[PDB]
């Protein structure tokens, strides 16, 4: 899985880069 | 992101297939 | 990268499953 | 598939970034 480790807040996966997922702490990972 | 539509429980991401991740509700997605 | 190893002929990546790519021998990989 | 738009030569897939693969023409893609 490709998820650059850029710190980004999110509500949905579409708020995230690449194949990062929106995790339960409100950040992409 | 490639995450099969297979119902799987998980404690860690490693429990999941492909690029699915372990969500805190206790299932892969 | 997620590429199921199902034998499939191709001309383009869109002929392939998942994140398989169309390789120079004419099969997905 | 996540393959950065970065010009890279390669002898093997391992030479490439992310989910890029080594094409026989000698570049990642
Ligand atoms: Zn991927």
């Amino acid at each position: 899985r490709v998820c650059p480790r850029i710190l980004l807040e999110c509500k949905k996966d579409s708020d995230c880069l690449a194949e990062c997922v929106c995790l339960e702490h409100g950040y992409c990972g």
